[PDB]
DNA sequence: GCGTACGTGCGTTTAAGCGGTGCTAGAGCTGCCTACGACCAATGGAGCGGCCTCGGCACCGGGATCCCCCAGCCGCCGGCAGCGCAGCGCCTGACGGG
């Protein structure tokens, strides 16, 4: 159900493994159940800390 | 380099701590009865194997942003150098005193 979200809005018909990495982590409840679990090529969750970013 | 706030110390004070009751709740165990899960023999069809064909996605090529950058550009302002000047203390007059 997270996962079919995710593949709307890259709106490819086929639910692909970067869609069920994307899902299941969003969900901070879900997460706590897999929290030692790595996805066969999930791909980090896109993040960046706010000082990396410019100052304006 | 600044400065506050947390360590150190002192002086209340109070609730922990001790020792003492007194209770019954609830855990532990036993006796005994039941049902329910394992076991066994049959059965078929759900699931798993083997093909096998379209199109979702990949890929390309092109056009479309769009942030990223930065000199342009001006405003601003303050510093700054020059200028005009305000005030004062002395300089020095006006006029009586020495």
């Amino acid at each position: 159900e997270l996962a079919g979200n995710a593949a709307r809005d890259n709106k490819k018909t086929r639910i692909i493994p970067r869609h069920l990495q994307l899902a299941v982590r969003n969900d901070e409840e879900l997460n706590k159940l897999l929290g030692r679990v790595t996805i066969a090529q999930g791909g980090v969750l896109p993040n960046i800390q706010s000082v990396l970013l410019p100052k304006c």
